[PDB]
């Protein structure tokens, strides 16, 4: 017995949409890198709840997912289960959810039922002190209430303000002239690419920039981007990510182990037809598993939002850093939108550049050009020349166009040299690093071997 | 630890602590549980710690046990992500039976894909009610291409982690095309051509592969002679859509190909003579040989090519070479979706679909009307000109081209030359088949290549 | 109840399910193209289904879809009791003038039932997934590879024309 | 007898004849299939100049329910107010 809808006193409150948000976060651990984005602790209504989101996060970052069976061996050692519920009452929480379907939907709505159940309880508090002055001189009553309203505070992670100065960055960038340890006079701050010529324009890769490469299609686009991904797997020890949209996995090696180990392709295209190569092609395969650098996922219906959840699950569980390459970003797309290009690029614009400022990753990204580039009697790829795009050609940082002349041309002196425009580029100056093509085993070797400088 | 009919995810504690201790002790049981446990399918993270070091060891040619865990371990670092000696010592408990150790690689086989099959019915329960699908009927096909990739070499997780452990074993494993054809007669679909697959090297076998022609160009007479040559040539469920022809017309051309017949002969002049032989020698050997499989309808969205080729490689293994003809009468939902949008979502759920299953998937395009004003009228790439996306997505592309139907008197009669513009793993050439179109048959005995010098 | 409750309902469009059992009823010829991009067992609820069965053949077997030509083989057939009376008759034919889009009320319960048959299967592969019977992975990956395609959703004999029936070989 | 008054959505002004149809008030649903007489109203010298109907209003009926349909014309003084007698030019 209680009285009729006239009794409100609950102010608001969801526990009944509750449970199904730790039922199916009890049958799943995929979906911890979603719930915690929109519930933290401290938004639950019942006390009981509160523990065991608060032991489903230390286990999220010890690595040990969550059932009910590591829950509660991880609930006997810390004194708990006794004042959690008890054992019966993870089972009353998994027998009871039936649903392995949505969670994504619970977890909005105990937020928008905690902040008004906050909100609530801060106007009893503030309207309290005209209820009860019991002598604070108001005006010293005034910043109490700039403490109370202002205590709805959501300070799970890093960077944020109020803490946070200048002179709390300049330990960090005096950690960050912290150089002259593996290079005393050589080479790079950030992650490496390997060559002589690269590495005085862009200085390595910038560890939080989105370098964009781009070239007009099959002349030269993922010859580069896993020769660069090749030379960032032996000069890391990270997991250094690919996301290879358009080849398929067995394909990706089948130019890298030509790569890595210089064996010519027509020796893994047909049949191999040499017992010499063979150590040639052992040994880089017992290099290749003696790190275990170097990753893989061939998608081919890549939302650019399960990009996150993907990337994410490598970097957690593993190392750090990496290098997270997205092969030709086009076949990337974004159902929300369906419409001109101008649109479905510029969620990825907007979330590639949000992936390299979560992880500190180079996220090097691929795309190519519009076709109305070979009437241009100067073919070599401008700004001007992503009319297709839209937003990409802000968002980037580094942004490489890759000509080839004996693609478009047969008169080439360029034969085998293939350039790289920079064009647009963030901080540093602008120019060509001319290569040598030597894709023979899928390889960029360096101008520098030839003749010339690069001009 | 009560044990109870409740929710929980399938996964056991114990068989995963009774195979660890056994490759602690023993080096010489990895010559079998090598064989049939991968890496990521251990529960719990610091358990595929261990399994690594038991891996780069291995290989290394040093031996594993409680000793040199801690060695590399504190070389690389992750020992105190382990827990240190002080957790793989209670793995020096566990077994010293060598026995049952691949029936624990295989109950921990056994519950990791069910455990791979409910992050399945959860990346489907997470499309729906929170639509990135959206639309209904592209919310079928990421319902599919889910579960036909799970139902394979069961090696296979939904996709997301593949260590290149794991990659590089599936390369030399799929490098073990070296006792069967050391000839080149090349690992993909052949083509029945010993002139094509020096230069193509066969269909590769998983490449969106791209036929165009003008109209007054014979273009389904190639595409169905090189399906009837890789019909009755290697054994794979040949699917073949088609809209150019309706059903019985192709099969009037399939029959005027293998049985050599001309097909002024099948209406006119009917089945009469001697002709009943070879058609009744072609009626036997297309009969129970169950791969041409044809289906010809004229609303094609690409949602429904995939859930009609989901059957196909449902019910067989399935590298059914899927031949579209006429890819622009593909009519996608949308219809204010213009034709500069319309085939950039065709030529991105081709190539995202000639991927899962395998298939080199021949389909069929044609070129504009701007074609027909240059001198050297050669079909080339910067004359597709309809949308352009699919210039740049495909993997080879063979534009056709015959001289005798824009020219009178030149000698070039009957010559098809199948030009090969945009060809990515191999080099560019220029191919020439015979057009023996009274038949519409192909090859070059009679060869119309220079062959001297 | 309060209104978290929107969480058992797959969309299933009501004020859609409803639009279209107005146009037939007051437009006979619209049966023809309409019961091609909608089936049967896409109406959500129980009455809305078989009313869309008793028009079985009523195209061109002799009857124009009125509420008299149904309400004459409701009861023939039986049903004129309380899956439907007569009162929600009027409501379905007099209370729903809908207009000539039909056909974009017809895509509605395409998709709605879809979306919504999405989720019994993504019930039903996941929670055989937690009870594992006396049957191992090569049961439940042939369990679920076949439930999935029993939502092509059913049309006519399609998909597979020659050899097969290898008829179509014989059909030349 | 119950008048109601309505008004339009400007997609009346993207076609060329603006005379309003009876498919414009199906935008809202519930107007354009409950009305039993709709009498839409057209004018010529508000949206032209050049026009010969000036000050004399068209109403355009797009519906009946008990009889015929057509084109009732009115004459207006445009200083009084007031809707007045026949229909003032000859047709
Ligand atoms: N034997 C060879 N000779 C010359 N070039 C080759 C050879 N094998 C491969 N290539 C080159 O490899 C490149 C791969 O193209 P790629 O950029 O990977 O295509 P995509 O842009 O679709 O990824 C092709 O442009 C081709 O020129
Ligand atoms: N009796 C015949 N002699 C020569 N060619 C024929 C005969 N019957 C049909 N064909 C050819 O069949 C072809 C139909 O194949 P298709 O490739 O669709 O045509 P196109 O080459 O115009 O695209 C036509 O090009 C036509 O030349």
């Amino acid at each position: 017995r209680d009285p009729q809808v006239a009794g409100l006193k609950v102010p608001p409150h969801s526990i009944e949409a509750e449970q199904s948000v730790l039922g199916g976060l009890m049958l799943d651990n995929e979906r911890w890198d979603d719930v915690a984005e929109r519930v933290v602790a401290d938004d639950f209504y019942t006390r009981p709840h509160r523990h065991i989101f608060t032991e489903m996060a230390r286990l999220q970052e010890s690595g040990s997912p969550i059932d009910l069976i590591t829950l509660a061996e991880s609930l006997e050692r810390q004194g708990q289960l006794d004042s959690v519920g008890g054992f019966a009452y993870l089972a009353e929480l998994s027998k009871n959810t039936p649903s392995a379907a949505n969670i994504s939907a619970y977890a909005d709505i105990v937020r928008e039922r905690a902040v008004v159940r906050e909100m609530i309880s801060v106007a009893n508090e503030i309207a309290e002190a005209g209820f009860d002055p019991q002598g604070r001189t108001s005006e010293d009553l005034l910043d109490l209430a700039e403490s109370r309203v202002f205590k709805i505070a959501e300070s799970r992670a890093n960077k944020d303000e109020g803490p946070k100065n200048i002179a709390d960055v300049l330990d960090a960038t005096v950690a960050r002239i912290e150089q002259l340890f593996q290079q005393p006079h050589d080479g790079v701050t950030g992650v490496n690419t390997g060559y002589d010529d690269l590495n005085k324009k862009t200085a390595g890769l910038q560890p939080s920039d989105l370098i964009i490469v781009a070239a007009r299609p099959s002349m030269g686009k993922t010859t580069f981007a896993m020769n660069l991904v090749e030379n960032a797997a032996m000069l890391q020890d990270k997991p250094v990510l690919i996301f290879s949209l358009e080849m398929p996995s067995e394909q990706i090696m089948m130019r890298s182990l030509a790569s890595l180990s210089r064996v010519d392709q027509t020796k893994i295209r047909t049949g191999q037809l040499d017992d010499e190569d063979w150590a040639r092609i052992s040994g880089t395969m017992g290099i290749l598993l003696e790190k275990r650098n170097i990753y893989i996922d061939d998608s081919s219906g890549l939302t650019p939002t399960e990009v996150r959840s993907r990337a994410r699950r490598i970097a957690r569980e593993h190392g750090g850093i990496g290098l997270i390459m997205i092969d030709y970003l086009q076949l990337m797309r974004v159902p929300a939108l369906s419409d001109n290009r101008t649109l479905e690029i510029a969620e990825i614009s907007r979330s590639l550049k949000a992936l390299a400022k979560e992880l500190n990753v180079p996220v090097v990204a691929l795309s190519q050009l519009n076709r109305s580039l070979e009437q241009r009697a100067d073919k070599r790829p401008v700004n001007s020349d992503l009319r297709e795009s839209g937003s990409i050609e802000q968002d980037a940082d580094l942004i490489m166009f890759i000509y080839r002349d004996e693609v478009y041309h047969e008169n080439s002196d360029l034969k085998g040299i293939a350039e790289i425009i920079i064009g647009k580029q963030r901080n540093g100056p602008i120019g060509t690093v001319r290569l040598t093509f030597n894709g023979q085993w899928s390889r960029f070797d360096n101008y520098a071997g030839p003749q010339y400088d690069d001009e």
